[PDB]
């Protein structure tokens, strides 16, 4: 019972956080077997950030200008290059701690965990969603960038996110692992602003779900409807459209409540329309969006077919 | 900028956790040097919980009793003994990954991260608070007892709850990592249920900084009130008293953004009658008292050292 933000735990992330400097610029980077990876902004100095030429930027540095801390441990880099906005410097030493890993680039309106970091150590883990606007709402201080986002997938780090930037709205952005950023933001201080947001939808019915198995009922009235019907509504109040296959993704949440999904859909239309009675669910006063079906499952059902 | 429930970095932990078998029953230790720490109630079966007498039940048991697992290697129990509500299980082996660490009892409105476990295995992390009626809202399922919460000071770990029980509400108990249980319940089936629950002030407050901080400003007015006009209103609504103690703790964020810790209470007290008029905070749709002023300030930095 219950039901919190959860992240995953950061431990196997932890032992790959480490501290890269270039010039008076430093920041985190990740360090698995023998590569080390971070922002290439890193390389950057105040005279660059007009119109930056990394490639050019690159060359002229030598392994000597990149100094590389893990913990106190000094890694001496012995190569340096660049995949898009990810710069990968070859170390001498492989990270004995390297957990099993993919990379992996997420869709929007999937969930990750952040380890939030600060000179190559970590301050604190908590959950984000990519926003439809390929936006993320973070929190980042100075000397966060690097920091990475991931899932465990099975016995599996699934990395997805590296921390480049705040825009000016507040919200981050960043790339993954392979350097393509998400969204169309570019490395560098340009006027850039994040489009649009919308709801996640199928994250709420989601979250609904989370509320009924953990007995709150107050919404539930007994009308069904029709996805077109739904999706309708979902339009007028900036809701993402849903499809089959967030319907079959609820499944699970579905066979645990008895309720079927498009009556969850109905309850949905009604606190849309006419507010949510002053009530709180799952400890808020409004429709969350930020929790995936599979979290819902993970932190309320888990492997129970009873 | 940006607000997150953040948890601390829970890899210190991870190397912690173990499982404990005895009987039927499995849950989760904590192995700090050769001493493995569980609830006591691993000891009994469904039917001892009505009325248990420990002393006696661990009278019945040898030391073979107890299965303890780290990862697969099995830990050889070679003593067993009761500090109140908590087993420690003396081992054969000292746990090499034992962090820096001291045993805390926190107060009501402190805050603490919770390493969610099942059969020794990390599951996830989150941020709690010890409620004024000393639960906590956790995120359990079944097998999570002796998950642990704990604050992270330098590389120590402060450990300041062990999990014990879910109430009938749904809420959740436990006990310091000597065995005192926060507030009145027993680790026995019986007629018992939480005390009413009040709003933190000082925290909701805190929280209302970090919002002037990261740029909400709409529920600022000019007014100024007393202490004691406050907690009247307070008291109304079911807020805890604010002191003056919490006034000088909110003294820093006071400063930052210039903004009196009273004019702020003023801020507070329209909010309190009259709620937010559709409007978010950091958001939210309501008045968040899970964040300590020192959370505020790890996660909204000041200028002033920097």
């Amino acid at each position: 019972s219950g039901f919190r933000k959860m992240a995953f735990p950061s431990g196997k992330v932890e032992g790959c956080m480490v501290q890269v400097t270039c010039g008076t610029t430093t920041l985190n980077g990740l360090w698995l077997d023998d590569v080390v990876y971070c922002p290439r902004h890193v390389i950057c100095t105040s005279e660059d950030m007009f119109n930056p030429n990394y490639e050019d930027l690159l060359i002229r540095k030598s392994n000597h200008n990149f100094l590389v801390q893990a913990g106190n441990v000094q890694l001496r880099v012995i190569g340096h290059s660049m995949q898009n906005c990810v710069l990968k410097l070859k170390v001498d030493t492989a990270n004995p701690k390297t957990p099993k890993y993919k990379f992996v680039r997420i869709q929007p309106g999937q969930t990750f965990s952040v380890l939030a970091c600060y000179n190559g150590s970590p301050s604190g883990v908590y959950q984000c969603a990519m926003r439809p606007n390929f936006t993320i709402k973070g929190s980042f201080l100075n000397g966060s960038c690097g920091s990475v986002g991931f899932n465990i997938d099975y016995d599996c780090v699934s990395f997805c996110y590296m921390h480049h930037m705040e825009l000016p709205t507040g919200v981050h952005a960043g790339t993954d692992l392979e350097g393509n950023f998400y969204g169309p933001f570019v490395d560098r201080q340009t006027a850039q602003a994040a489009g649009t947001d919308t709801t996640i939808t199928v994250n709420v019915l989601a979250w609904l779900y989370a509320a009924v198995i953990n007995g709150d009922r107050w919404f539930l009235n007994r009308f069904t409807t029709t996805l077109n019907d739904f999706n309708l509504v979902a339009m007028k109040y900036n809701y993402e459209p849903l499809t089959q296959d967030h319907v079959d993704i609820l499944g699970p949440l579905s066979a645990q409540t008895g309720i079927a999904v498009l009556d969850m859909c109905a309850s949905l239309k009604e606190l849309l329309q006419n507010g949510m009675n002053g009530r709180t669910i799952l400890g808020s006063a409004l429709l969350e969006d930020e929790f995936t079906p599979f979290d819902v499952v993970r932190q309320c059902s888990g492997v129970t077919f009873q």
